[PDB]
């Protein structure tokens, strides 16, 4: 838990930045979807890089069907700072944007537990489309 405690110490301190830079620098999954359930969605709140770093492993998430409970608020965030700041809101690469698009589609297919989980990557998988494409 040692990496644990400095990121609680970095959340309390309001420094999500560096909470996700070091534990996105750890890779360890458990650690990163730990610390994703306990912060919010936080995306306003990380720089460019800890966000290319989360975005690629979000993206994971999406082609391995993990964790999507945890996984789709990030997503709405996403889609969220788009609707309300515009399409550079998060200002990602243009390949990144492309590959979000791509693994949102690509999900949509998967068989889900939840009944509602292929409808809102859909919806959000057509708004992100919609605003970058």
């Amino acid at each position: 838990h040692m990496l644990w405690s400095q990121a609680m110490e970095s959340v309390r301190a309001s420094d999500f930045d560096l909470a996700y830079a070091d534990i996105l620098g750890s890779n360890d999954e458990l650690l990163l979807v730990r610390l994703m359930s306990r912060t919010g969605p936080v995306l306003e709140q990380l720089s460019d890089a800890t966000l290319t770093h989360l975005m690629g492993n979000l993206k994971h998430f999406l082609q391995q069907q993990s964790f999507l409970e945890c996984v789709i608020p990030w997503i709405q965030q996403v889609a969220d700072l788009v609707l309300s700041n515009g399409p550079n809101a998060l200002g990602l690469t243009g390949d990144s944007k492309k590959d979000l698009v791509f693994a949102l589609q690509e999900a949509a297919s998967m068989d889900h537990a939840q009944s509602w989980m292929a409808a809102k990557i859909v919806e959000l998988a057509e708004q992100l489309r919609s605003a970058w494409l």
